[PDB]
């Protein structure tokens, strides 16, 4: 039903007693009922005890209903009316001071229901509902236990501690003061600055957002034992609370006032620790609005330290505060407060992973944690390190969680027939048609019984799975947002670059294990996942890479950054004039670049053809590719830790398109491929500084057609066919079988290559939908076009 | 009388029956008052007997108005007293639950209707009107009907629930609510991250918009029966929604503190399962403002896992939650949320196909839908893909439905004349003029049965008709907007290219067929669905098929977007379209092209002179054909979708130019033909870069005249010639004969037909013009240009 404790339950139990005892075979409420006051000296007995109803009294019109009875007491659990009771109780005692549920709970919540079978037995047996529920009544409340309150022991505060205000140290007399999660050393550095008083202020700046006010706790415990130094020892801290300050005349010349007060009474010479929150709004510096001028009073109390403060101060507003003069700085002193960073993440997590188990699966496994951090920072994205990790962590320790209870393989077919019957059975009863009704009843029970038999006979599913939660877990759950499917899509990373890359196995291979390598969890997490230079063709070589790396690691084609290289051989903006330039690497820095992988730090960043282009260029995308950020553009740090940086050059292309045929010899294959796995990294060094190309990971090599990158060629505009009826309904395919008769039309010596869209268009597309629009192929069928018979054939699939 | 109980309608039926029974040849209230009190067990007649009215005692009153009568019972219908007792039993209904009104309701509706037949029998009897009400009511008027008393159980429950709102939970007890459509995975993915706390919020991403709502009533059934963990054992899904918090209460910090007040009962804690709907809008981050930045409280919440919720954010959203931090991730996750694609939209069509059956024209069929949706896809193409279709065949479930009933034979006239004799007729009958008024109230009912009988003979053609709304009926009203009468437009798109055309049969055939070819389905919708090049010379066919394109397969002539590729270049742009540091490839990328074609994704995009455009700009367009999409404008798609991208060229002219000649020779005119429907083409591919041109479907090639042309192009001249003048108010044509004289002027061996518009100009349009300029003709007669002679005459006809 819910939570309970065992007088509730014991009320209810006694219940089931007189389910076979009083022979209610299914127990409505007045066993409940009775059950309350056979409890004896439960408070809901006790009650019914002063109305004059003893276990006796009830049972005696309990017994003048089925008798003692059906003994069989078929289906021995409660009725829905007992049932609604229970719950009603339950919570009836979470209403009445009980997170839990108790004796006299049952008894009020019997009073709530007060229309079922305990209430009638109460108006048998002569008492009121209401003045059942009012003995009850008058065994709970006056609550005041376990509390009390204290001022200060001391209390020289007073004419200010009144007021105005809470005082951490006095709710920490008994402790009802969360700690925070930590930000330790912050706890430490704040009786730094906090036993000053001409730095009276530790200022606490970061996240907000994290949780600040876990290390202001730090200060209240330390002054007691025992971190503090003589100095913050024999002190008191009073926190000023900002809303009791403005108080109920709701004014900011209220605030100033009480604000005022408290320092008149700082006269305990320093030994008062006073909080002021958002201390810089207070000092009232920077901004068009300073959200008041308090600086004027608090500057000689602070600088005198006859004030001795706690500063809550916001990263810049701080700076707008210090800037102030000449001793209001003579307070705040800043203080990094942490917002983990990956190893510190990690502990977080495990901090309150134990406690997932609320949500049960998680915790367990440490891999998985280190997983969690890890994963994130390869595999999505621009996310906080421990948000990133503690939800990788939960996400599939769960996931799994239900497929325990989803596997009952789909079990929940039984459930769905249940229905069908009971339907059936209904309709049959009200025609009536009596055992027309029976047999669909009876088959009804089969299945009941049947259908919640086999979804908890996984809960042996869930002693299987329910607990493991791995990297594997975690991986999967990664790739719910994006080691299973993150490092599968990497393990067959280069099977599925190679599809839709040119040929070039080279090049596939080369990236494919460069990222595979740092996107499994094991490098380049900072600067891109995969810097790289690519020299190659051009379709047979490089951008169809670009766009393979795009679609296979972050989802989809056009998660590709693009930015020309040839008009950063810049001079297009003085009097040619390109998009917005405050002067063309100022472009880049100041909008394009930056602006475009901080809409995507989750893409394959292309820096084109960066080729002839101004080496002080390079020089700016160097910085990507070495830190994988750029700061620019307004004062936005841009995230290139989770892209694929892919920067193409060519001035080798020529080599890089010829072949690595059988053109005069076999030895022309395997020296042609030699010429093209040569000829990328030397003009790659050629073209551009080598600074630049020392932070990429890989020179990725682009050759071609043994026969083969051609018909690669064939295949990529071939797969833009097989791609593009879906939208509209209907599969298509080039059959291999006709996409290599089709390849066949793509020779001549002078001119191949390019042709290859048309002639699939020709003799695919054309002749397939001349074919469709006479009426031999229905909507939503695969239709192959192949060849069966060396011609062109159009067979279907589904 | 409406759609409303039986009892009612039978009290009124029995009104009839007194009719004729007692020759009240139209029926008055007194007869429905008989209805009532004559039908015993009815809650009116037992009431009538209560207050001492039998059948008899009503009948009595009834047999002294007429008795019998003309049981003829001349129009044995019902009259304005006995219809207003229906309308109003309706609002005595209204009054008691029914708007299937009963036959309490009709004894209740006589009292309204006092000084009435049936008021006025009753005022006779003795009755008093209001006593009669009165004793209805206390019999039927104190309804009940279908008592449950709503509510599950529980109490706890109050401070949640009472707020806001209607809980999922209580929903499904009784199963009171739609499903309605899923995602049914998803289901299951969602009630996984209900088995998690630190990732506690599923978090449904897509379009508002598909009912997504569905897959959240989902979780409440699963975690019933009965396969969902031992976590979700004990789960309660308890509501937030943000619609009734804000009703009447009109602040955003009072808003705050009611969502407040839902985190804290959630102390039922690994118990308790909260839904957050629009958690987007309380995330209130990833804008420049927020939507109420709720997530403070939301987030700690979540981590603590106290909070465990189910969260509807945004596609981008998830993402922008995601980033706020540090927990803040440990809230949202994503699930797949799918607004119907294709094939889906076949289902959703059929589905509620059913429920359009009150049209008996939708009714019908699999191809119907088929239709609906296939063609909806190619042919707007400018909604989404159910919506679409879902109104194609409705559009044509009805016109057809029209079709049927036209008009049954437009007896309208007859009804014109019945209006002239109730006039002629009703002021005789004025005067009395009896006679004189005889022969007119005879004419007025001759008349109206004679239209009545002619306005429902084309039931005749219901048992014709009454249903057809099969894939061409389909295809005529996505038609009718812009499969076969839309597909009509595809494979008869030669023969409607080539009217709007500078004759060019070569560039019209290839166009054509290649855009059928596609919009058939095969060759590529992903991509635009007809990418082209036009070559030639431009005003002399290229342009004008581009508009003529637009205007078969889109439907509107002038549904093109046209950007010239050379403003890219900054060629002719350095200091013709460019001035300040913006300038144009940035207009090209960021914004012009993208943003009109996202704008229509259903034009012809037409891409002025790419040869000598920027080498940049290839790479762009190539991707626009290739992909069929661009991102640009910072992160915007623009669908290449349904466009079709023409891209033209200035190379060909020349043998475009040269013709077909009737006879220069015989030898090398048909050679001409077959020299610039080839040459041209490659004319292309000389000229400049590949690579773009070939990632194409086809290359068209464009005349200019074939000598064989010039009388086609005359025809286009002449109907521009026509139609201008129409704005005006004239009617002018030019005969074929005339339309041959100045054809005359384009016949040619090299020079093409471009000047047949000036041709015209002079010796039509000036022809006439001077003849209409000299009072021949005057201001709104019609002038024929003809040839009569073989020379222009200027004929007047009206």
């Amino acid at each position: 039903f819910g939570r309970f404790t065992e007088r509730a339950q014991k009320v209810l139990a006694l219940a089931q007693e007189e389910a076979l005892r009083l022979g209610h075979n299914n127990i409505g409420t007045e066993h409940i009922l009775l059950g309350l006051v056979r409890e004896g000296e439960g408070i809901a007995a006790k009650a019914l005890q002063a109305l004059g109803l003893g276990s006796e009294k009830i049972q005696k019109e309990v017994e003048s209903l089925i008798g003692r009875g059906q003994e069989m007491s078929q289906t021995i659990h409660y009725t829905p009316r007992a049932k609604k009771v229970i719950e009603l109780s339950m919570d009836e005692a979470r209403k009445l001071g009980h997170s839990y549920v108790g004796t006299e709970h049952i008894l009020l919540g019997l009073i709530r229901e007060g229309e079922g079978v305990a209430a009638r037995v109460l108006n048998n047996l002569g008492v009121s509902l209401n003045k059942a529920r009012q003995q009850v009544l008058q065994l709970l409340g006056s609550n005041e236990t376990g509390s009390s309150a204290a001022g200060t022991n001391s209390n020289a505060n007073t004419p200010t501690l009144d007021s105005l205000a809470r005082d951490l140290t006095a709710i920490a007399k008994e402790d009802s003061l969360d700690p925070v999660i930590g930000r330790s050393k912050e706890i430490q550095r704040v009786i730094e600055v906090l036993s000053r008083r001409t730095k009276n202020n530790p200022v606490l700046i970061g996240e907000p957002g994290v949780g600040k006010t876990a290390i202001a706790e730090g200060l209240a415990q330390q002054i007691i034992n025992n971190e503090v130094p003589e100095i913050l020892r024999d002190k008191r801290v009073m926190t000023l609370d900002m809303g009791t300050v403005v108080a109920g005349t709701k004014y900011r010349g209220e605030f100033e006032d009480r604000l005022k007060k408290v320092m008149d009474e700082i006269r305990q010479a320093g030994n008062i620790i006073l909080f002021i929150d958002a201390l810089h709004t207070l000092i009232g510096a920077g901004g068009a609005e300073g959200a008041i001028d308090a600086s004027n009073i608090l500057k000689p109390s602070l600088a005198r330290g006859e004030l001795q403060c706690i500063g809550a101060t916001t990263l810049d507003e701080y700076r707008k505060y210090i800037e102030k003069d000449a001793a209001l700085e003579r307070r705040f002193q800043p203080i990094q407060v942490d917002q983990p960073s990956v190893d510190e993440s990690i502990q977080i997590l495990q901090g309150l992973r134990d406690r997932y188990e609320a949500h049960h699966r998680v915790s367990i496994t440490d891999d998985a944690i280190e997983a969690a951090v890890k994963l994130s920072d390869r595999y999505i994205s621009d996310r906080f390190l421990p948000d990133k990790a503690i939800d990788l962590i939960d996400e599939a320790g769960s996931k799994v969680r239900l497929r325990s209870f989803t596997t009952p393989p789909n079990l929940k077919e039984l459930e769905q027939k249940l229905d069908e019957v009971r339907k059936e059975k209904d309709a049959a009863v009200q025609s009536q048609e009596f055992e027309k009704a029976a047999s669909l009843r009876d088959t009804e029970q089969r299945l009941r019984e049947q259908v919640e038999d086999t979804k908890k006979s996984w809960k042996e599913k869930q002693g299987q799975e329910n607990s493991e939660v791995t990297v594997d877990d975690i991986a999967m759950v990664v790739s719910s947002w994006t080691a299973q499917t993150e490092t599968d899509k990497l393990l067959n990373m280069e099977n599925i670059l190679h599809s839709r890359v040119i040929g070039q196995d080279e090049a596939v291979v080369a990236v494919a294990k460069a990222v595979r390598r740092a996107r499994a969890g094991l490098k380049d997490p900072k600067r891109p996942i995969g810097s790289f230079i690519f020299l190659g063709p051009t379709g047979v070589g490089k951008t169809e890479l670009a766009r393979a790396l795009a679609e296979s690691i972050f989802g989809d084609e056009e998660s590709m950054i693009r930015i020309d290289m040839s008009e950063y051989m810049e001079k297009h903006s003085t009097s040619r004039l390109v998009g917005s330039p405050p002067g063309y690497v100022g472009y880049d820095e100041g909008g394009q670049l930056t602006e475009k992988v901080r809409r995507k730090p989750y893409s394959v960043v292309l820096l084109d053809a960066i080729e002839k282009a101004h080496p002080d260029v390079f020089n700016i995308l160097l910085q990507v590719l070495e830190d994988g950020r750029l700061t620019d553009s307004k004062g936005r740090t841009v995230d290139f830790r989770n892209t694929i940086l892919i920067m193409t050059s060519n001035v080798g292309a020529s080599e890089l398109k010829r072949n690595k045929y059988v053109g005069f010899n076999v030895q022309d294959e395997t020296q042609n491929h030699k010429d093209m796995k040569d000829k990328v990294m030397g003009e790659l060094k050629r073209a551009f500084r080598p600074e630049f190309i020392n932070r990429i990971d890989e020179i990725i090599v682009f050759h071609s057609l043994e026969k083969k990158h051609l018909t690669e060629i064939v295949s990529l505009m071939s797969d833009q066919l097989t791609k593009r009826l879906k939208e509209q309904d209907l599969s298509i395919e080039l059959t291999d079988a006709a996409k290599a008769k089709v390849a066949e039309e793509g020779v001549d010596l002078e001119y191949g290559a390019r042709p290859l869209r048309r002639a699939i268009q020709k003799h695919v597309e054309d002749r397939l939908s001349e074919e469709l629009l006479r009426g031999n192929i229905h909507k939503g069928q695969h239709i192959v076009l192949d060849v069966e018979d060396g011609e062109f054939v159009v067979k279907t699939t589904a």
